[PDB]
């Protein structure tokens, strides 16, 4: 186009262009003042409006690039503030837009954002929609200068939405609350899941991305041909490759043409983009990414046909290795959307060994005719760790459920801090409360994506405090493995048991006037301090001590000088449970 900045206005409208400009500004000059950045934004605003009335107009015909970077070279306090980012003033382009890139600070060392009050909240709301959201819009982009721009003002729109219905109900916060907290887990999620994807293609290549792809894309799209497919993934792979590099543009740019494509050839790949492929170009993609499965073809065949009993199976594999391994993958995973990607993995990878090793006979069809025979425990693994998992849930409920959690994996890796211990247990009692309510069919691909996230905050946690190696070692392996890796732990046989400490088992009357949260998380880090101090401690021992202990904050909650109940009482519990456990 002749002015790109007036194909932007156009396409996107005003409000969504004034909303992205001030997402990319605060990513990139992250120090500077919310009231710097809403001029900036009206100055581009102004200046893309005199290219929409005349796209001949000075300096219209330069591109996003130019005109992105020119601005930035005009912050008065660039150096000032930022340093050495001002030396990429100094540059032409496309050096300097790179530049620019490279001094994204991902860890920029600003103070926590704290929720405040409901009441707080829903009155600014009221008295400033406006600049109560887009000052919130700020505070997140400038703390996460790599997160997709577009997605960040697609959680914007919700938030909107949560205190527009929830400031006018009887009770704000039951209302509210439940929703900040589920945005802001799906937003943490998101950035985790952007940031791991980009880390794996790194360290394990763009085939492994394009296996992965190519099981993803055949679960989500059963009816395409594997030609079909195959394209996809290498247009995704270098979707991905380009996003990973973190120039919003171009990211944006390349996941519109693959949108469009997808939307040109609805007919070659699914039934079900009718509704996304009618959307503006600014959801397009989003929206496609997360489009359910398509229902799969009737009838389809064992692979066993083409796999196994074909005489020409080495001869098909030798000539195209990795296309002959993306078609069983295909083939397989399009028949199994209740499968997770990583399992779909594990059984391409045993098939590829098998091949490996069988094609080299001389009798290579009776040497890999059990084959199918190796995936049954594969697959089997997952879905019964799925079915013990979930029925202890339901008999415990969450709470009790992750105070299961918390003694098993203290005792196999006692050495973990102790507020890591809890809140991966917490978490990790979340996933079955949200994918054991699920039917079987979509409980393992759920398990994937939520423990996706909370291993690897685990592996975020350790990684900057590494403590253990053998959470080193589930952290660094592919992560077909990580998963596997974590359930194999066991009980570590040479911790020294922690030495008591009278301080972490004293307990005051200010738990009585805790939150509910608080009082559970107290509970909780006392619990792990129990079983760091006596680990060989019996089920049987550890109930009665926690029955013990319920008795003994209930009972000096209720009487009336509290504070002598729970130091007196306090030193009881503490003698006989220490005389009970060893
Ligand atoms: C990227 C979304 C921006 C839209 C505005 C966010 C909503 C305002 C409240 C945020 C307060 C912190 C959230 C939380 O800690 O749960
Ligand atoms: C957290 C990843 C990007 C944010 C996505 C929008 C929804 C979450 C809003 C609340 C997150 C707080 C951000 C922070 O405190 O750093
Ligand atoms: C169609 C192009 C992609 C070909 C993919 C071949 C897949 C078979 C081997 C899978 C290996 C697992 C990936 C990984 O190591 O993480
Ligand atoms: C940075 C200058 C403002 C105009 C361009 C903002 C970036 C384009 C985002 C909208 C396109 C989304 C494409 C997609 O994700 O499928
Ligand atoms: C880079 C994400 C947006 C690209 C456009 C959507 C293409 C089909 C995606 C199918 C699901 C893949 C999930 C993913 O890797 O985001
Ligand atoms: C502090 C981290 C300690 C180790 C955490 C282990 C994570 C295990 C992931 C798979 C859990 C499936 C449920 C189970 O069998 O417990
Ligand atoms: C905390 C337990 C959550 C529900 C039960 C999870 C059991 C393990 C799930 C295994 C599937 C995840 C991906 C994989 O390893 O194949
Ligand atoms: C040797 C030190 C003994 C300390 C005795 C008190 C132990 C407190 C464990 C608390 C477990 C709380 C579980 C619950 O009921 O929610």
């Amino acid at each position: 186009h002749k002015s790109e900045v007036a194909h932007r206005f156009k396409d996107l409208g005003e409000e969504n262009f004034k909303a992205l400009v001030l997402i990319a500004f605060a990513q990139y000059l992250q120090q500077c003042p919310f009231e710097d950045h809403v001029k900036l934004v009206n100055e581009v605003t102004e200046f893309a409006k005199t290219c929409v009335a005349d796209e001949s107009a000075e300096n219209c015909d330069k591109s996003l690039h130019t005109l992105f970077g020119d601005k930035l070279c005009t912050v008065a306090t660039l150096r000032e503030t930022y340093g050495e980012m001002a030396d990429c003033c100094a540059k032409q382009e496309p050096e300097r837009n790179e530049c620019f890139l490279q001094h994204k600070d991902d860890n920029p060392n600003l103070p926590r954002l704290v929720r405040p009050e409901v009441d707080v909240m829903c009155t600014a709301f009221h008295d400033n929609e406006e600049t109560f959201l887009k000052k919130y819009l700020y505070e997140i982009a400038r703390r996460h200068p790599y997160f997709y721009a577009p997605e960040l003002l697609f959680f914007a729109k919700r938030y909107k939405a949560a205190f527009t219905e929830c400031c006018q109900a009887a009770d704000k916060a039951a209302c509210l609350l439940p929703k900040l907290d589920e945005l802001r887990d799906e937003g943490k999620a998101s950035s985790a899941k952007q940031r791991l994807k980009c880390a794996s293609l790194q360290k394990f290549g763009e085939r492994a991305f394009k296996a992965w792809a190519v099981a993803r894309l055949s679960q989500r799209f059963p009816k395409a041909e594997f030609a079909e497919v195959s394209k996809l993934v290498t247009d995704l792979t270098k979707v991905h490759t380009e996003c990973c590099h973190g120039d919003l543009l171009e990211c944006a740019d390349d996941r519109a043409d693959l949108a469009k494509y997808i939307c040109e050839n609805q007919d070659s790949i699914s039934s079900k983009l009718k509704e996304c492929c009618e959307k503006p170009l600014l959801e397009k993609s989003h929206c496609i990414a997360e489009v359910e499965n398509d229902e799969m073809p009737a009838d389809l065949p064992s692979l066993a046909a083409d796999f196994v009993e074909s005489k020409d199976v080495c001869k098909n594999y030798a000539e195209a290795k990795d296309v002959f391994l993306g078609m069983f993958l295909y083939e397989y995973a399009r028949r199994h959307p209740d499968y997770s990607v990583v399992l779909l993995l594990r059984l391409a990878k045993t098939y590829e060994t098998t091949l490996e090793k069988c094609c080299a006979a001389a009798d290579p069809h009776e040497c890999y005719a059990k084959v199918f025979d190796e995936f049954k425990p594969l697959v089997e693994e997952p879905q019964n760790l799925i079915k013990q998992n979930c029925e202890l849930f339901e008999q415990l409920g969450e709470y009790k459920f992750q105070n299961a959690l918390l003694v098993r994996y203290t005792k196999k890796v006692p050495q973990v801090s102790t507020p890591t211990l809890v809140e991966v247990s917490r978490n990790l009692g979340k996933v079955g409360s949200k994918c054991c309510k699920h039917p079987e069919a979509k409980r393992m691909p759920c398990a994937e994506d939520y423990l996706s996230v909370v291993l690897n905050q685990l592996c975020v946690l350790h990684e900057k405090t590494p403590v253990s190696d053998r959470v080193t070692k589930c952290c660094t392996e592919s992560l077909v493995n990580r998963r596997p890796c974590f359930s194999a732990l066991e009980v570590d046989e040479t911790y020294v048991p922690k030495e008591f400490n009278a301080e972490t088992f004293t307990f005051h009357a200010d738990i009585c006037t805790l939150s509910e949260k608080e009082r559970q998380i107290k509970k909780q880090t006392a619990l792990v301090e129990l079983v760091k101090h006596k680990p060989k401690a019996t089920k049987e021992q550890l109930k009665a001590v926690m029955d013990d202990f319920a008795a003994f904050v209930e009972k000096c909650c209720k009487a009336d000088d509290k504070e002598t109940c729970f130091a007196e009482e306090g030193k009881k519990l503490v003698a006989a449970s220490q005389a009970a456990l060893g």
